[PDB]
């Protein structure tokens, strides 16, 4: 149907606005501290941990098939991203830091990608 073609239109747009928005957040992450999943071989006992891993990799593969239908969809993965870092890492590391500093940063981006999906829809 014609009204199918739109919705994926929509969707499509929705891609390429969250296309931006990634590489927004991503450019906050100069060390790559969360560029890729955390290795199990590295971190074996990582998963008794942490039961919903994510990384920016994972995120890419899955906006690149079109798998986030809204920005909270896709704000909920970077928030696992960032999460995640927070209760593995203590406080005192570069790791957890970093992830501070996304967040911190990352909320400015988000807050008008918000804005320019409720204005174009």
């Amino acid at each position: 149907s014609m009204e199918q073609v739109a919705m994926e239109l929509r969707l499509t747009e929705l891609t390429r606005l969250l296309r931006s928005v990634l590489d927004q957040l991503q450019d906050k992450d100069p060390a790559r501290i969360f560029a890729q999943p955390v290795s199990l071989k590295e971190v074996p006992d990582y998963l008794d941990h942490i039961k919903h891993p994510m990384d920016f990799a994972t995120m890419r593969k899955r906006l690149e098939a079109q798998g986030y239908k809204n920005l909270h969809e896709f704000e909920e993965d970077f928030d696992l991203i960032i999460d995640n870092c927070m209760k593995y890492n203590a406080r005192d590391t570069v790791f957890y830091r970093a992830a501070v500093r996304l967040r911190d940063q990352g909320g400015v981006v988000l807050r008008q990608a918000r804005r320019e999906v409720d204005s174009i829809g």
